[PDB]
């Protein structure tokens, strides 16, 4: 996934976790090159 705000909102960063979250994932992180990466 991204990290990315180019969809508008999510410019919290942290967004990218919940882009996790919402898929029952444990939540996720932002590497440096704004790829967002699930935890299980």
């Amino acid at each position: 996934a991204t990290c990315d705000l180019l969809s508008g909102t999510g410019v919290k960063h942290s967004a990218c976790a919940a882009h996790c979250l919402l898929r029952g994932n444990r939540g996720g992180y932002c590497n440096g090159r704004a790829i967002c990466v699930c935890r299980n």
